[PDB]
């Protein structure tokens, strides 16, 4: 089994209050639904957002959503916050070694 | 009801070679299921420790993983220029599959 690899674009993006900021993550490999997207601001740890795909964490607000099963799968926020800004991953929990998508930074406009 | 992993220090600094020891502390018992990742300045976190003590691909021999339970320790023994980064623990024994604070290594 090679590693599963996270193709994730774009790479980063700029947008404006309310604005639905969309990323999207390939896997290399069928990984069901073992993916979860995380939240990373500078200087602290990667804080999971939504798991299995889908499901949002306890106390993440609702704008944040995810879809698909797979390879392919979409990070959704439907309207932009201050608060929001920070680089996105989606990392695989199919098989270890546990990998991460390159990421997004985001950016307010 | 997440499990707490207790990541020290927070930042260090050290010289080109000298030895580098970080720690994980998870408030219940994990068994041996802890990762560690390397995260290079703007660049996503990569997986170099597994199963507490495992390493994958690449990685080179002064990478080191200790521990069992609830009591862990990463040792790189010869740091050099190319780990300036900062590394998490991550347990993987229950869900969600938690991680430390980070500790973030710079060069004196």
């Amino acid at each position: 089994s090679t590693d599963i690899q996270m193709t994730q674009s774009p790479s980063s993006l700029s947008a404006s209050v309310g604005d639905r900021v969309t990323i999207t993550c390939q896997a290399s490999q069928d990984i069901s639904n073992y993916l979860n997207w995380y939240q990373q601001k500078p200087g602290k740890a990667p804080k999971l957002l939504i798991y299995d795909a889908s499901n949002l964490e306890t106390g993440v607000p609702s704008r944040f959503s995810g879809s698909g099963s797979g390879t392919d799968f979409t990070f959704t926020i439907s309207s932009l916050q201050p608060e929001d800004i920070a680089t996105y991953y989606c990392q695989q929990y199919d098989n270890l070694p546990y990998t991460f998508g390159q990421g997004t930074k985001l950016e307010i406009k």
